[PDB]
Formats: structure tokens, sequence, C-alpha cells
């Protein structure tokens, strides 16, 4: 369908029981601040209905829109082969710094995130380099400067207002979570760490695994 000839690369982060409980209390605390300030709350991304588990992610490419099935296979195969040829056998994922808020492509959703640590970004640099080499030439770039894990997602209440009003409320939301909702970030950063032994790629409607 719409996803024909679309590819995207990412890391999958499955949380253990302790990490799930930490994210419950961190997000509850953030959302108490959102309530106090009459802001939209963040839906936790690590849980579904009835506490069904959902993995978290690190995006490693933009949405890659290839011109045809042949180019999809040519470029994704080269990506897979070159990632396999890397020396590394696993990459660490750990977080550094404060809350970030990233918008999706139509600004309808605002994701509460933390950036990757300097060593985590450094170990992913050779992966990003491979993606940059093979991705289609064909507006939300993924790069070393913005690698992150998103933990919650809120609706943009200002989606249909003037762009400048929506951007102002986004910047004051970013300031609000940083100034008033950051006290449990040391607990999050100490515990939300992972080691990934494979990448994933969405290709069309299928997901493939790319071993390290």
């Amino acid at each position: 369908p719409v996803s024909k000839n679309i590819g995207f690369l990412f890391l999958e982060l499955r949380l253990d029981s302790k990490q799930q409980q930490i994210m419950d209390l961190v997000l509850k605390g953030v959302n108490a601040v959102m309530d106090t300030h009459h802001r939209n709350s963040f839906e936790p991304l690590h849980r579904g209905k009835f506490g069904a588990m959902k993995p978290l992610h690190v995006s490693l490419s933009e949405t890659m829109m290839f011109a045809n099935e042949s180019e999809l296979e040519e470029k994704m195969g080269r990506i897979r082969q070159e990632i396999r040829a890397l020396e590394c056998k696993s990459v660490p994922v750990a977080l550094s710094g404060g809350w970030l808020v990233y918008e999706n492509f139509d600004a309808s959703l605002q994701f509460l995130a933390v950036g990757l640590s300097e060593p985590a970004r450094g170990r992913l640099k050779p992966v990003l380099s491979i993606v940059e080499k093979y991705k289609p030439r064909s507006r939300q770039p993924v790069g070393l400067n913005n690698l992150h894990v998103s933990f919650g997602v809120a609706q943009n209440a200002y989606l249909q207002q003037d762009e400048s009003v929506s951007r102002q409320r986004l910047d004051s939301l970013r300031n609000l979570v940083a100034t008033e909702a950051s006290d449990r970030l040391p607990l999050l950063r100490a515990n939300l760490q992972f080691r990934c032994h494979e990448l994933k790629a969405k290709v069309g409607t299928s997901v493939i695994t790319l071993p390290l």
C-alpha cells in the first residue's frame, strides 16, 4: 500500500520488569507536572492496554522512500551486508542529559525523549555512516546530533493553530519539563540501559533482523 518501497532502520529495546516500573513512576511524575500546568499528558510508550509490553526504539534512519522494489533491495541489501561487515558485535544504548521533545512529521504528536550518551552515539556512528551512504536521495533527518529514545507521547493541542503559536507552546513545554519535571532523570539514566546484538529494518509491512 502506502508503505510500498519504504524502509527504515532502528534498534529495539525490550524493558525488563525493573525498567518498566521506573518508567511508570517517571512518567507519572512528568504527567503530574503537565496536569498542574493544564498541559496535555504523555502516553507511556512502554505499555499497551492491560499492561501489555511494548519495546522502545532508537531510530537509525529517516523514512526511506525508495523509487522501486529493485532500488529498495539493492540499497537495503548493501546496508545489511555492510553492517554485518562491521567489527562490532553489539552496541550499547544509554542516555545522557535532560528531557527533549521531538515532533512527528505533521506535528500532531510530541514525543518526550532523552538523547543517547556520547559513547552510545559514537558506537552507532559507523552504522549511521552506512545509512547515509545508501539511503535514497529523495524532512526529519536522523543523525548523530539527534539520536534519542522516546518514552512518552502527547497530542499537540495547538496542531491547527498558527505555526508560531504551536511552536511557542512546544518551546514552553520543552522548558517546562526541563525546569519542573526533571528530578527523576538520574534514576532513569542509571537504569534505562541496553545492549543490542542486532538492528531491525521495517521494509514495507515486514520487519527484518540485521545481526551485528
